[PDB]
């Protein structure tokens, strides 16, 4: 209810799995112009994380790659849409991606109409990146797009569970889809969650590739209460109850939305503590 007004939430990162960490890092840095921000090896649990993006994690959204030792392939499934990168010259960007050995699946040009210039690139594991031409972006990693079976239900869920704003809604009956942009700030200044409904399609597979999106909150207990209240009316479920993780002590909670997409809430202060320990110690 009123807690969302008092909280200061932020989209932190999308977490997903990759077959070859160095290869992805090279593709993102050379083709997409990302920076490698942080890398954490966790050999006791046979994984390595790498965080990449266009600005420091304390002010920007990132991608969090997970490499499970020896595991070289995953199943993306049908529900996962794409990540989007906004850039002021998509023709040049798509040419860069090709010249670095990357793959363009949809050549640069205006969309449906037109006239926004877009392109699509495909990464080594198969994840799609929409390239969107925007003149002066403050946050290039600008969308995570997921498919959903009931858009109204989802919009209400992200509003009530997570305090997101419905930023934009666009129905395109000519092509049998509707989209919504959800987030914590104006669409052109932030990373949005784009939810896509295809007419008469109510289920998709979650696969095992995409893991979750992480959202920072000033109180995981209060935010998890809000989520639990939402899930009672609309669907989804708390998975990990709010509390500190052993050792590091970062407070988190996790849940699934009405479609099965996974969200992790992270205590904002604890997240900054994590970043600090990596970078300054
Ligand atoms: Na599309
Ligand atoms: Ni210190």
């Amino acid at each position: 209810v009123d807690w969302h007004k008092h909280d200061s939430k932020r989209m932190l990162h999308a977490v997903y799995r990759v077959g070859d960490l160095d290869r992805t890092i090279k593709y993102y840095t050379e083709c997409f112009g990302m920076k490698l921000l942080r890398k954490r090896d966790v050999p006791d649990e046979k994984y390595t994380n790498a965080f990449l993006g266009f600005g420091p994690e304390n002010t920007n959204f990132a991608v969090e790659l997970t490499y499970n030792y020896g595991v070289d392939k995953y199943d993306i499934g049908t529900g996962f849409g794409h990540f989007a990168i906004a850039n002021d010259d998509v023709y040049k960007l798509a040419e860069n991606i090709k010249s670095k050995g990357g793959k363009i699946t949809r050549e640069p040009g205006p969309v449906k109409g037109g006239s926004t210039v877009i392109a699509f690139a495909q990464d080594p594991d198969g994840y799609m990146f929409e390239l969107i031409q925007r003149a002066d972006t403050p946050e290039p990693l600008c969308q995570v797009m997921l498919r959903v079976g009931d858009l109204e239900r989802s919009i209400k869920f992200y509003e009530k569970a997570l305090g997101m704003k419905l930023l934009r809604k666009k129905d395109v009956p000519d092509y049998k889809y509707t989209i919504a942009m959800l987030g914590y700030a104006d669409e052109d200044k932030t990373t949005v969650l784009e939810l896509t409904y295809n007419y008469g399609v109510t289920e998709y597979s979650k696969g095992n590739a995409y893991a979750q999106v992480a959202i920072g909150t000033n109180d995981v207990y209060k935010s998890a209460e809000a989520v639990d209240l939402a899930t009672k009316e609309l669907g989804g479920k708390i998975l990990r109850q709010p509390g500190p993780l052993p050792g590091i002590n970062t407070k988190i909670a996790s849940f699934v939305d009405p479609d099965g997409w996974k969200v992790v809430l992270v205590d904002n202060t604890d997240f900054l503590k994590e970043l600090h320990l990596e970078h300054h110690h």
